[PDB]
């Protein structure tokens, strides 16, 4: 069929932060193959002028929101792996 690319699962934002963020996500994987420093790359990337602290996670499903709930958070496949990024104080 006629694919696309990184897919997004739950993101609840602007495409703005949701769009420049799943950008450094995408361009991140499509960038380093350390899934661990892709993610951590990510947060760094953001958290570092933006607000931070930022955690990410890199498992393969997050199943929480009414128990962890955070302030901006974006769950979605990059390349061919989960990520689950959200900034939690």
């Amino acid at each position: 069929m006629s694919d696309r690319k990184a897919v997004i699962k739950n993101a609840d934002m602007s495409e703005e932060m949701q769009q420049d963020a799943v950008d450094c996500a995408t361009q991140a994987l499509e960038k380093y193959n350390i899934e661990k420093d892709i993610a951590a790359y990510i947060k760094k990337e953001f958290d570092k002028k933006y607000n931070p602290t930022w955690h990410c996670i890199v498992g393969r499903n997050f199943g929480s929101y009414v128990t962890h709930e955070t302030r901006h958070f974006i769950y979605f496949y990059l390349g061919q792996v989960a990520i689950l990024l959200f900034k939690s104080g």
